[PDB]
């Protein structure tokens, strides 16, 4: 055999043995140099035409010499010097000079290549337009760079239900050019939402079938029925085509999912809600947290559709209303501009009264979420907790939203030393990310407004005035500052917030 | 036919037949020597690329030739001796000089690119990164290369349920370079758990695939429907293909399924929970037992995994009460870290209180185990025994765990002339069939049982029975530290009324 260079310099000199060179010329002179056989040489000197003395001569020749030269000490001998002195040069700038492109750019219009056709194929959809998050779409596609060498390997885009974490995906793919065709040779990306014992399965009886390309979509077997082993080794099969290929596994919620993907050994994203799913990984498992949209950022999300930015005080206030209330989420942002109708101050604000008076479901919108309203999305990553997590929960409920609490102090609603209370906590601001994991001053917790709103138009009615009774029963016996303990027997500063019941 | 060596030297110099080798060359020349059919020329001849005209000439060969000559023969004659002579040197260390033939030629390819391939496809998982056991994984491999030679075995890595069995494989396997291309060929790699009479047919039936590759899997018939024998000898044919191949069959329970292996004469490795399914094969039987993890050992799995070390005394102690805890077992210890949360001494320390009473389902986590506690595990190795070995089992709670005891003071709690050397019985068959207590010989003969296989029992057995053990303790006690407990003081269990008192 020859090699890529050398079979390289066969395929750039081409219309040149096209335009003058028989092969029969050559035939004599290798079957001496012993670079032939006798069928070989009369296999290709009766033949029709030259294009296939000529295609049957340089397939034939790449498998016989040790390597090219017995081929430019010939077109030399041939009066076609002009052809052996182009195939020395290329000799020459690949074993003296090392160099000649590196993958990059002598075909340009990637545009619809990196673009259009590589991302279609991978069932990438549209990235964003009008916003972009620097600081995380930017991060993510370092930590890929990072890995585009190792063979296997998790990343995990966990974050907050609604909270934008696809986009982030489908721009850090679409924005830039070097993942796809440089970093990562192709893509293929399915949205998950696994909650049967089945769907983890079908997953990848689908992305089986997104391997699989035109070649028989028709021929399509009863792939419905075929063991998990078969499928597996199957796609272990169908993995020879792809190599460097990127999975994006929009929206994980079955942890075998991932079982899966490490079985498989698979290069894969993940967008996911619940973030434990990584346990089942024991692996190259690296993370970026989705936070809630910061304090200027949301402003700048703001004026990106075109939304009117605070003349006065008490205006921008009456937007820090808003950002109060959506504490931090793009999603239940999205059905808000959706829905400010005018686009005044007054029209934001006439809403700002119904969300405080209707929940999410006072928004609830056509937003290009698969969701009318944030609630119809929670209700999902609420059943999947387990029926302990899940009593401990709707009893946050009676809370200060977006105020930090000590850990007895919320003892004291909760179900069951009061370090299980602790342990459920963390749990939750985990697994859907729900509250506020903060260690130091002292061990507290948090609970956004939108992570309530939820609550609050969904928890039975008695079930809230009972937390609340539950709450005065303990409380007595014998600002920048969290509240301490020599004060804890009255919650009386947030009886403001507690009038609200 | 042509055999092991004689197909394994195609399997070794295949990187050349992919590089430069037309099939059609050698029609001619083989439809003439006589190791060819005018039907299967065409039948070669005419496919659309060469991987096919090259795994068609392959496959079809090692069944004409009545050995492997009429090949070095002509790629001498196709300007392709660079090829017959790799060969001619390969039949050379085979039949000549044993031995020489994998440092010499086999090594000087070696390619670590080329494991991972091997090992995706013989459906490896992923070996494991942040721990390895070194003591273990390598007597395993060594074992192995011990027996490349023999032309069927059976290495039992058989050990605790959970203890960490199969992943000493998957790293085994993963990390010399010798095992897969030198030493053995090809792997393939399958679960058991056939509880079902009928799990472990199936088994055979996904191996049999395993083997058939791209070579329809589209064609796969109905083989759901195929007798044992056929399958068995439908088998031994796609064997030629893959000589010196090995198995992993990771977590065996059904005893068939070593019948059929040793039925097949394959080299294979097992990961058991229980032994005894050796008994099964009358063969080079050889076996790694897994023991519970080393006092010193443990403390190397917690650092490597960012666990934080003893600073003071009573607090490398309220460590010792976790390894003391989980007698020794990995998957246990792992539900831990993952459930560590803060990463103190203290978190964990509160984990040794949910422990004492919580049992395991106090640790209960999203491991990479494919269980969530060791309970959900066990409950099997359970199931598998005797209704009659069941029963004195459960009772057996009721005892010190990490204390070692005679067997007449066993004999009173336990299930049933008058000599108690059934009960001796009962419990060797324990600790061999998911290893459950402590094969003891001397000073004198006495078991033991672990707290990992004690927390497990006390959360699990029906109430009453605990009181009923131990008042059936009681009854016969009486009548007429590194110091096992004699019989001048047997009457009385009061040392050991401090464990009692949890109860
Ligand atoms: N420019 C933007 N960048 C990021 N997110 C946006 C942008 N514009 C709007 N969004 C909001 O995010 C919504 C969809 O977000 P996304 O699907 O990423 O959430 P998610 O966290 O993936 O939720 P899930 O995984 O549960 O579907 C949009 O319909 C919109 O409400
Ligand atoms: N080297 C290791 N590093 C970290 N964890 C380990 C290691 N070995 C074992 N474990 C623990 O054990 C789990 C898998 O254990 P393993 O599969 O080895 O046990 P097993 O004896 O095979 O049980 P079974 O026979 O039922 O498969 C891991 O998910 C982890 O919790
Ligand atoms: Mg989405
Ligand atoms: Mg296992």
């Amino acid at each position: 055999m020859l090699c890529e260079i050398e079979c390289r310099a066969l395929s750039t000199a081409h219309t040149r043995l096209i335009h003058d060179f028989e092969p029969r010329d050559a035939l004599t002179y290798l079957e001496g140099k012993n670079i032939f056989t006798e069928d070989h040489s009369e296999l290709i000197s009766k033949m029709s035409t030259r294009l296939e003395r000529i295609a049957n001569f340089l397939r034939i020749y790449r498998r016989q010499a040790s390597e090219l030269g017995p081929l430019i000490d010939f077109f030399n001998y041939n009066n076609q010097s002009h052809l052996a002195d182009f195939l020395e040069d290329y000799i020459d700038f690949a074993i003296n000079e090392p160099d000649l492109l590196r993958p990059v750019v002598i075909a340009p219009q990637f545009s619809r290549q990196m673009l259009d056709r590589k991302l279609l194929l991978g069932n990438v959809p549209k990235q964003m337009t009008c916003y972009i998050r620097e600081y995380h779409v930017d991060r993510v596609i370092k930590k890929l760079d990072e890995m585009c060498d190792l063979d296997s390997f998790f990343l995990f885009l966990h974050g907050r239900a609604g909270s934008g974490k696809s986009v982030i995906a489908s721009q850090a793919l679409s924005k830039s050019d070097q993942l796809i065709g440089i970093n990562y040779d192709s893509i293929v990306w399915l949205k998950d939402s696994g909650t049967a014992p089945k769907s983890t399965f079908d997953l990848f009886t689908d992305i089986l079938l997104m391997l699989k390309s035109e070649d028989d979509l028709l021929n399509f077997p009863s792939v419905e029925h075929v063991t998990s082993v078969v499928l597996k080794r199957m796609i272990c099969n169908a993995l020879i085509d792809r190599p460097n290929t990127l999975f994006v596994f929009d929206d994980v919620v079955q942890e075998e999912t991932i079982r899966w993907a490490q079985e498989l050994r698979l290069r894969c994203l993940v967008t996911t809600r619940d973030v434990e799913i990584s346990n089942a990984a024991s692996q190259t498992c690296e993370f970026i947290e989705v936070t809630s949209l910061e304090i200027d950022e949301c402003y700048d999300f703001l004026e990106a559709y075109g939304m009117p930015m605070p003349v006065g005080e008490k205006e921008e206030d009456v937007l820090n209303k808003t950002i109060e209330l959506s504490s931090g989420n793009p999603a239940t942002l999205m059905m808000f501009f959706k829905s400010c109708e005018p686009k005044t101050f007054e029209k934001m604000a006439q809403l700002n009264n119904k969300l405080e008076s209707r929940g999410l479901v006072g928004v609830e919108c056509i937003t290009p979420y698969s969701y009318k309203s944030l609630a119809m999305a929670l209700q999902r990553c609420v059943e999947v907790l387990s029926d302990e997590d899940r009593s401990a929960l709707a009893f946050a409920v009676v809370m200060p939203p977006g105020v930090d609490i000590p850990v007895k102090l919320w003892s004291c609603v909760i179900p069951v030393l009061d370090d299980e209370v602790a342990d459920r906590l963390k749990r939750l601001s985990k697994r859907g990310a729900l509250l506020s994991g903060k260690r130091m001053p002292v061990l507290t917790f948090k609970i956004d407004h939108i992570i309530h709103m939820f609550l609050k138009h969904v928890v039975d009615a008695q079930t809230i005035a009972n937390g609340i009774s539950i709450l005065e029963q303990r409380l007595l016996e014998i600002e920048t500052v969290i509240r301490p303990e020599d004060f804890p027997k009255f919650m009386q500063l947030h009886q403001k917030f507690y009038d609200s019941l």
